[PDB]
């Protein structure tokens, strides 16, 4: 027969406790809370961000994607006039593939990266604004319905959305929605 004991539960806690996530659950961890906070700024799903930084710039790993460039979508450009160049892959039926410089937004930290991300959700490419529309909160019953529309317009992959919806069940990164 069990007998309760606060003094046992914490023991058993502490005993259990481990002292440092993997990197998959530690870069979640770094980005969770500005992508709250931007998610509600623009309405978009935080479940929906954070696997879309993990999946574009492999959990902080890429040459983009850490410091000192914080670029976890890979974007191309600049941001307040700073960049970085890099060699980056291209394709054309006509040469097939081949490398080129390209020119990468360059951020101050992960922040602005991801703002860059919800901006592009929210306010769209030049000649669609409402492009992104199904990702939006306030069109989007569940995030399924949001990565669902991110598929065949953010990237042109036809697994892009089970790829964000293993990614959110697998982290279960709807605790942040």
């Amino acid at each position: 027969e069990p007998v309760f004991s606060l003094e046992q539960n914490r023991d058993d806690a502490m005993a259990a406790l481990a002292s440092t996530p993997t990197f998959q659950q530690t870069f979640i961890n770094s980005i969770s809370t500005q992508a709250m906070d931007l998610c509600k700024k623009y309405n978009l799903y935080p479940s929906v961000m954070i696997a879309q930084a993990a999946l574009e710039s492999n959990w902080g790993r890429s040459e983009l994607g850490k410091a000192p460039n914080y670029n976890l979508f890979g974007i191309k450009g600049s941001y307040n006039g700073k960049s970085v160049t890099m060699k980056t892959w291209e394709y054309s039926d006509s040469k097939g593939w081949y490398q080129i410089n390209a020119n990468f937004a360059k951020y101050p930290s992960h922040k602005e990266s991801l703002e860059d991300n919800a901006k592009k959700l929210r306010n769209g490419p030049s000649w669609d604004s409402s492009y992104y529309k199904g990702a939006w909160r306030e069109n989007a019953k569940t995030y399924k319905d949001a990565t669902a529309w991110l598929q065949g317009r953010y990237a042109t992959d036809n697994t892009y959305a089970s790829k964000l919806n293993t990614l959110i069940s697998s982290y279960n990164l709807t605790q942040y929605d």
